């Protein structure tokens, strides 16, 4: 494989323009640790360069999609450094779940395979599409762990989750199955877990056949457009699509 | 009829309070071209100022609503002039789509009979209420052309679709029913064809019966009130309820 | 009872760390006079500052949740003063029904135990979290009346009701039971009226259980992420979570 | 002329790709009737698509720029017609004043002569730039007429003039000098009465030897940057640099 | 008088419409304790609904106008009590600083008679207009304390001063002058002391003399449209004016 | 020195914990170029973890600051590749000018002793003060180049610059000097360049003085408080004091 061996954490492996990107920490439930989070900026960095993937998908090792961050991993190197150090592990996480992911240059789909707690919620929302199992389990744990959600997590579930939804499980924090992920909107579909891969496949060639420039300012702008008025809108989506006629030449 | 033959691809025709509005270029599925957007500016600024037309309908000729924008005649229009055309052809096609429709001093109702594709969709959100056909079709085919959605397709979807729902759509350009419309929340309702009419009738006629300055006053500080927060609209709202006792006397 | 005869218009009960307040003028379906409006943003303060107090239920006698603001008394109180009264008489329903209530220090569940009418949405969407009973109604009657909602009735559908059928509502003024609030997300569920109040305990428990700094950080964050873009978020969520900390300890 | 005798309120000179627009009613003190508003919105379309003009000068006749609304003419087309008739009349105000005019196509150049007072500040701002007179003079007279600022007024000495000195002046209506409006921010210069046209000219034929639509990417992009945040606008402005690109 | 001996730690003189509202603890420079918060809340409400009171003057007794948060008394009322009475003091000092005061219902004037430290700033800029002595000296000293500022310390900065200067005076909490103040935009004007007082008695019987509801649209109208976008406006700003003419 | 020969485009000096940061291309004018872009980036997250750094200073090696963007180096490597090389160029751009910089954890101080043209507008403003050289040239040049502001810049001025002045200078693409930087507000104080090495010197060591993470609270708050309202405000800057006293 072209990437083999190349991360600790995490295993790329491209098929026919499409980079499957596993977080691969199976024993800890890819719990999301600070070498996890520099590893997968180096992913998102090299994967926008590499001509052969058009699309991403984000899926886990074994049966966790991820368990969220890696408790142990990040307090061992944030108590071993300066207060500095926890601006630093803050950034790393936020640059790969969301600041290249979120508005990521390819189409992205999280394909969640099993847990997904906590800290997942970012990339989860960040990636532009997401299938479930059924037999998933998603939950906002925070609560009973003495934290409120950290990161973009609360973002994540005011994008995608009505008002009610999010605040119940944000202020519950009890679980939920892929069905009622994608019920609740949080995912576009919840297939049986033999079913997810050939499902989360066909969107992902989908993806590929249209042309990349476009997509881009399509899906990207769709994300922007959200926060903008009709009037601030006429002007910036005319100029993305006229951004798009000059980067497709 | 009052409004005949006053539009050469546009028809109006008054009943009792309701002015349906036809777009009419049936053999061209009522796409939009640069004629039709100048006319559809008169017609709306004719509109609010007959005071036998109380509530608006837009629907399309034959078995579309609108395919969305004509591509033949936009380019044969621009290609033609200086690049300052295109600045013009633009502002028309957003100056009756929504910046006269989406905060129309009158009820506004969509009713889609069929087709509704891509530029369409900007209208079909500017009308405060839509009702479809289960046999109407939808969908954003810009990504297929190879153009992001132009004008304010995007923010008329982030209006009213959640998120992940409008970005497959966005980003596939898969088509959808009727049904899936209403469900995913672009329309109020799907109904069949056969029973459109009635549908749009008895709700325009509902309308038509409520005091037209508090149902301006209403329907518009609702749609503004989505952009403001909740400080801002203690302020906004009682100002708009103000604003409507001054103007019902 | 600690509460007992203290306000006129509205009772309080505390039984195991849950504060049931209860709008109580059921002969008028309490609707919320000016009298009311004081006596409540009293009751929220009272309860702030009481230890035994770690949930507030605000639940309706008789028949009633409310049927909104008390015509005859608002303007009796209103015609009787000089204009700078009303700015005082909106500031007071304000002050109750979202200033402190939207963002309290405690978790809070609207029980919707009958009639929800006009202004009883602003507090409705207030508190985090509803239930209703399957044989409440519910409507935006304001227009029938003749005036667009008033105070944050608006906004409060914006942040919970899909945008058609928000202003389907508050255009046309119809009623809606139970059920139909819980599938348009106005609350997060309704269940038959012999078990309300049961199911509201459950879940008024269940918050009791958790860390009260940590529940309001994760509660009141949410609703304040839903303003911010992802970039701002990023700095407001974290001083959220380390504030929780800070405040924990 | 190109342009003589076509509109009623409104005068167009156009010479060395220069459209010097002068509001033309100097005995009422170039009051923007409702007349006014609509010939005003026929000027600009019609001048956007006059390629033989790549900058507007918005100036007055007489020793006004505009006194602001023609309160007289206003309320006899409103008091006439339904509720409705002052919707149209508000939205052709708002439509020349701003919506064509902040964000218009060419280069504005607000061109102060004389007095400009209260709706006047809607155009003043939504141009490019201004200059003005020492000798104009300047006043929110709403307050001392019993309403608040109309319109964009309001909004338009946000943009332009810090928060204590845009609530002293719209609080107490005083009137303030083309020294003090420049001293502000509301204008860019003040200069001699005798020196204003051919200052504005000087300045005109400089923005001429731009790109036309370099130009309109650069000012317009940066009106509206001023909304945004900077991770909005890392996307925003370079999506403008790529428009201009494509366009030029 | 009217209010005498009504509060511990504030004075209200009513005169000719005018409250004159004095910040009284003279010898602890008129610091903002939990007690003078709760006095001024109840100062706020009291004066909107004096008929008597057109216009608010907030000033300090003494060489003081506010030195701030009055950190002792803070700690003795927190430090006694659960958490949650941390939430209630914040809530007090906020209510009378801005959430009654920016907004208010009638013109407010700061007059800044001498120092004016960290949390003065809040109710510093919710005040309409202001004015200060040449002699006043202003200072963000949070930074030497070992907090960043506190309440809306940092956003009334934000609205009155630049970026840079905001965030020198933020950074270093180095002291600057009346005539300082005023260059910058926190205040309106600065003016001897000797001449303070009548300075803002003359404009506040100028406010005096506009229509009282109309000034309140005018005013806090112009805040708020700050927030809002020219196409939000339109809608708002006609709404605070269609507002007024109900309301007057 | 502990950075000697680290950086090709760079040099850094510490002493007294100041990190002293010069762009050194000088025969270029220290143009931007995408290897000063990448080393700018490891530099600012090199000192960030440097225990021995508590403020940055960025100036430029030569009689430049930076010309701005090196057209020649960028165009070198987009047209060498494909599209999507153009997406990561831009993006190591933002992050060192403004990304890292803008929020920095350290104090940051621009000492702008020479020209500084188009892109050097962004991380000039993304530092928290600035202080140039009288006899620093700065311009909006992009107009002449034919390309609007890209980038930060427009949005670097709308933050800084008034909006007449900033219009006026991106329309016209004409050049100003230190005092005229100052009077703007684009820089804190333009002093003669042979005091503005010393003055940098001793606004830095003022800033070492205060506890770093009151100081990073106390800046970056204020920085995103201009983009909330008051009420979000309420909320914000007491969690970021809050967190300051957890952090410390």
């Amino acid at each position: 494989s072209k990437y083999e061996g190349r991360w600790t954490t995490v295993k790329v492996e491209l098929e026919a323009g499409i980079a499957w990107v596993t977080l691969n920490r199976p024993e800890k439930r890819n719990a999301m640790s600070p070498t996890l989070n520099r590893e997968m900026v180096d992913v998102l960095e090299t994967l926008e360069q590499d001509a052969d993937a058009g699309v991403l998908v984000l899926t886990g090792a074994g049966e966790s999609w991820t368990a969220g961050m890696d408790l142990k991993e990040y307090f061992r190197e944030v108590d071993a450094g300066p207060e500095i150090l926890q601006e630093k592990i803050r950034r790393e996480a936020s640059q790969w779940q969301w600041k290249l992911l979120r508005l990521y240059a390819k189409p992205t789909i999280a394909m969640v395979n099993g847990w997904c707690f906590g800290g997942g919620f970012s990339p989860l929302v960040a990636c532009d599409l997401a299938i479930c199992a059924n037999e998933a389990t998603f939950g906002l744990s925070e609560i009973n762990w003495g934290i409120p959600p950290g990161n973009l997590v609360s973002k994540a579930m005011a994008d995608t989750v009505g008002h009610r939804q999010s605040l119940y499980y944000i202020m519950t924090g009890k679980t939920f199955d892929g069905r009622k992920a994608a019920e609740m909107g949080l995912v576009n579909d919840s297939v049986p877990l033999a079913e997810l891969r050939e499902t989360t496949r066909e969107l992902a060639l989908n993806l590929l056949e249209k042309n990349p420039v476009v997509l881009r300012a399509a899906k990207n702008g769709f994300k922007r457009c959200r926060e903008l008025t009709w009037e601030q809108n006429e002007d910036y989506l005319y100029a993305k699509l006229d951004q798009s006629r000059l980067l497709d030449t």
